[PDB]
């Protein structure tokens, strides 16, 4: 039962959001208006602690329809989080804690949303991670993990294919604790949904194996909303979708019109809303004391006490199960096992020629038992990406008979974008989870919508991208990347590793895993590559270094991945003609650029022509090279070696180009491209 | 009535795909083995003319499951297309006409496929275009258009969200001539579909508004398959999906196993299949004269006859409706109206400041009535993109009451990936279709999969990408592009226009609309930008040009979009301190590089330091400038102006950088970035 106070609270949220959008004269007021009742109802029965937004067993909420942020901020403020009326007053202004879309960095905000379809998929991640933590640490008597994941979504999210891939997989995995509430308001930007969206949403969701509950009166039926949620919590075998009907901008003179969607209400309209809901049409940002008292009482005080009972249970747990408790305590601190990297493979020149894709498999087998937080998977390319260790158990529902929730290997299906957002969700769940997803490097491009958010928010997720170039061969240009690495090297805060051998692959994982705010992409080859003389984890961890050196080089060859070997052979052919070439290996732009300038310039100095070698686009190389040898046209079909010779990438071919670069520059003094003038 | 000859034909096809994959010792034999029966039944009743693959009223077929090419190639050769056994004998080999995945340049091959989800989405575009052409030119007594669009797909395309997107739009539009046949084989790379894809596809498609039919013995029931297709053609108001159950690799000692999915069969295995099927186990690429004759009798000759009939009826149309006949006749030849380019707007330095986003709207207004083949739209951003002319009618089913099929304005909803793919289908259709679609620049990334293929295939589609930068403002970083253009400028064959003003917007549309093999992206501004003195359609069409000139400049400033004007103001500032700046506008890298070197070199000459200016990633600028002033970090939520000032993009701020640049190179000898050594 709700009372007069719940109605006042619902009324304090609606108006506080309006006031928050109006002042910025920028924003979306509609969804927050139409969603206040459901939000009040939902947040009151959510187990959380405004005082500790990181408590691990806290019910997690996600505003997938990111533009309704105003709503979110209102709730965070009213319920006790560190967000004041002042912050609300600097909404959408440069440098405030209240940007136009929820940002992962703010306490109370679980992921960064805004881009449609991304929030709902993150939520699937947060439920897979929960299912796993629970199955891995819960013991009879100690229920350390049992939280739920709540999502708020709109028509847009449901139209973005990414939420379909995610939802399909969520139905398969039988995620009972995932409860999604849909803002069934019948409007989007272009107007009415019937104009391009008249499908049977509930029917499409039942086909995924989800349960669908209806709430016809989302505008006022508090009892029914609270009841829909309750019913949803009893079906632990099917995720639940609640189709709740509401009127966008409810309370405004233009309720139900798309005008209220993405624009502040007219001052005139803001006044009546307030008079209507019983407020003073002349005051702004007014929160009745009784509302504060109510939330302290029903949410903050209880939530705080729930966190207290939990911590001491965890104390008893650590006494009862030392090994498992110490491990969980470690993951909770965010620290990786001690000296874990000591288990990383190393090699020498006498070792065997092996494609880095294979070398990658061997790191996974060696470290998976050292890092209980490593949960991996592939998007239907497991036998190609070699992303699965041997003694692995698939993460599946107990009823599958092909695994269970304690498992750490995920079968994403042919769903690259959803994998991207789901891994973002796993990482964001907490407990030091370290997800990795595999697929072909040219198809990582299908997940750019999510890959950007891992960088923007800083979710350190790992993409194991095999088949990095025309080394793919026969599959042809539809499968050979050309522009991928250049694209990602152009996106801020993301490591794009292209290791050249066993040691460079170890450096890739060491850096990739130790990272706490920077995702990574490891581009691996299909074809066998030899072990280089000069490579090492220590050097390679710096992103770029000098593989082979010569006193007073006539030219410097900068290469990456499969091309470092070719370059080493090109140099041999060059020594033959008395030309001294220094060979620099650059496994990651990101990590290299992070080294102090004095190191970088010792690697790429003045007074020597620098030419770069890589079988892909040359558009990003100007920052380190004087002349670039690469590909700026689509690949071809045919045996891989025949294709490489076709493009000029043979030892002599590169050598010839080195010579032309030296002659072109004789007499000119050169300056390292690393030197910026401002 | 299917007879022994129909059974012989089907065997010849299975064996032919098998011989084809095996000599290549590379390829996917599974689906070709399993879909031979459907391929035979379907093509036998498809209205096509193998001698002229461009007849506009031909029935269209799209192998969405691109990996099953050997099936498409076998069909092409048997039915009388220009493709031979020697070609098939060089399948997957360098420079051959038989690449590992179907390519748009080959006759008989409707569009390029390989990446999952694209093919089924294109077929939708092709069916809309058919609906349009029919509704636009059909007259009582002259059914010029009425062809069907058949598609072959598998679990993979059904798992990729782009297909959920496209099929959701297909059902809304009631695309009745769109018949899809799903290879329901229970297997995918990782293994059994129950492992990660157990949804109720039939129930889901029914929710979209499609009709679902079933054929449970797709391995040997030529009868049911035909009945399903005929039943399909009866529902002229709903697209149909036929769930045809097959066994992967039928005939093989490993049918039903996934080891026959993407690997060639064993020599011993190929033998038992030939014997089992009545063929000789020791011979290759054998086609019984009976099959050639059969397909000549039932497919080629009747289709040729039909093309001829259509040809005669078309000259009657041209006689009856001179104006309309003249129009289609022109479109089917591929010529744009004569002198159309005279209807493009031009401005002068004295015309008010307009956003490049608004200017774009003005062009749409002006050319819409000139180009009947211009079909446009938006992905739920019509009011923000300004992509709809006033007197426009939407493309919809007549029963809607919102428009009809003859309309030219498509409402895509929030489905960016599907839109670029549907655009590819429309363009692919023919009749000089000129589709365009709008969305915020940042989310074009969500559609990267389709875009790559627009470039790869050479489809001249157009993206009206608006809100091109931090100029967007308060929406913040999840909505401001940084890497986007640098990404798309690293992809081969695609124009990335970023017009600075009125004249440059026209130059952008002229070249874009005149393009026959290169797609486009026109990055438009959210904010107002002044008309420049010195810009002009003619010059901007070259992609780059000296906007302002000075004798003996101390520095050359290169900019694009909204930074050209900022650069012009900085030059004023620099002139006051007696520093001569030449300002160059580079509206499009693609177009620029297409110009002769000596012209390019006149724009970016030796001996002068060059500095570029653009509020996006600097990574791609090294091929033109010595020093770049750009933004290599994510953006910010704030008032546009404040964001610009916060990042340093002010008149004196650029001038200050130019001065440091001049200082840094004083005395040095400088070479143009354009000059390459090899
Ligand atoms: C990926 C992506 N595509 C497009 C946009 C632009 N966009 C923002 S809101 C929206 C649609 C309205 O969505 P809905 O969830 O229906 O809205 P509500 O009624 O809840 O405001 C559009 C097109 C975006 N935010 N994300
Ligand atoms: C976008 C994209 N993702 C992934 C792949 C790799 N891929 C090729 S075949 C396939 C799996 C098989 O799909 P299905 O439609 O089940 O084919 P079948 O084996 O039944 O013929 C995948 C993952 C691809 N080609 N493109
Ligand atoms: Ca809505
Ligand atoms: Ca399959």
């Amino acid at each position: 039962q709700f009372t007069d106070i719940d109605k006042l609270a619902v009324s304090t949220i609606r108006i506080l959001a309006v006031d928050t959008v109006s002042k910025a004269n920028s924003g979306h007021p509609g969804a927050p208006l139409g969603m206040a009742p459901a939000a009040h109802v939902l947040w009151s029965q959510m187990r959380m602690n405004p005082t500790n937004p990181d408590w691990i067993n806290r019910d997690r909420f996600v505003l997938s329809n990111g533009h309704a942020v105003a709503l979110l901020y209102s709730m965070l403020h009213l319920t006790g989080y560190d967000l004041s009326i002042e912050d609300l007053k600097q909404f959408r202004q440069l440098g405030s804690r209240t940007p136009g879309h929820p940002e992962f960095e703010l306490p109370g905000v679980e992921v960064t949303t805004g881009p449609l379809g991304q929030g709902i998929s993150n939520a699937v991640g947060m439920a897979m991670a929960q299912a796993n933590l629970a199955a891995t640490y819960n013991k009879p008597g100690f229920t350390l993990s049992d939280n739920y994941t709540y999502v708020f979504l709109g028509d847009g999210c449901l139209q973005e294919g990414i939420s379909s891939e995610a939802s399909s997989l969520a139905g398969h995995l039988k995620l009972g604790n995932l409860i999604a509430i849909y803002d069934d308001n019948k409007i989007t930007i272009d107007g009415a949904t019937s104009i391009s969206f008249d499908e049977d949403v509930a029917k499409r969701y039942e086909a995924y194996g989800w349960e669908v509950l209806y709430v016809e009166n989302g505008n006022e039926d508090l009892a029914g909303i609270a009841k829909a949620i309750a019913q949803a919590k009893l079906s632990k075998d099917k995720p639940t979708l609640i189709k709740m009907t509401t009127t966008i901008g409810y309370g405004s003179l233009h309720a139900g019109s798309h005008s209220v969607a993405g624009a502040p209400l007219k001052a005139d309209d803001v006044k009546q809303l307030k008079s209507k809901f019983g407020f003073n049409p002349d005051k702004s940002f007014v929160v009745p004391q009784e509302v504060y008292d109510h939330y302290q009482k029903t949410i903050l005080k209880p939530g705080v006490e729930a966190n207290n009972k939990w911590n001491k249970l965890f104390s008893e747990y650590q006494k009862k199960f030392p090994e498992l408790g110490a491990e969980l305590a470690r993951r909770l601190s965010g620290q990786l096992p001690a000296n874990w990297e000591s288990k990383l493979p190393t090699y020498t020149a006498k070792d065997s020629a092996v494609a880095t894709r294979k070398l990658s498999e061997t790191v996974l087998e060696d470290v998976y038992n050292q890092l209980p937080e490593l949960i991996g998977g592939s998007a239907d390319l497991t036998p190609s990406n070699l992303t699965r260790w041997k003694e692995a158990l698939d993460f599946q529902p107990p009823s599958s008979g092909s695994g269970n929730y304690s498992g750490r290997y995920i079968r994403y299906g042919i769903r690259e974008h959803a994998m991207g957002a789901i891994m973002n969700g796993i990482s964001a769940f907490g407990a030091n989870y370290k997800p990795y997803g595999g697929t072909f490097l040219n198809f990582v491009s299908y997940a750019a919508g999510a890959v950007r958010l891992s960088a923007l928010s800083g979710h350190p997720v790992i993409w194991v991208a095999t088949h990095d170039s025309i080394g793919v061969g026969e599959d042809g240009p539809t499968h050979q990347p050309i522009e991928t690495l250049a694209h990602f090297r152009s996106l801020p805060n993301i490591q794009v590793w292209r290791p050249a051998d066993g040691n460079e692959v170890s450096a890739a994982y060491k850096n990739s895993l130790e990272s706490k705010h920077t995702p990574s992409i490891i581009a691996l080859s299909r074809q066998n590559l030899p072990q280089l003389e000069g490579s090492s984890i220590e050097s390679a961890s710096k992103g770029g270094y000098v593989l082979q050196d010569v006193a007073n080089p006539d030219i410097i060859l900068v290469a990456t991945g499969s091309e470092v070997s070719l370059s080493v052979e090109a140099a041999k052919t060059l020594a033959a003609k008395n030309i001294k070439a220094r060979v620099v290996s650059l496994p990651d732009f990101f990590t290299f650029d992070k080294q102090p300038l004095e190191y970088r310039l010792s690697v790429l100095p003045d007074n020597v022509p620098i030419m770069s070698v890589e079988v892909l686009a040359t558009t990003c190389w100007g920052k380190y090279a004087h002349q670039s040898f690469g590909i700026d046209r689509f690949g071809a079909s045919g045996k891989a070696p025949e294709v490489f010779k076709f493009f000029g990438f043979t030892p002599e071919g590169v050598a010839e180009r080195a010579q032309k670069t030296i002659a072109f520059y004789k007499g000119d003094k050169l300056i390292s491209p690393l030197k910026k003038a401002f």
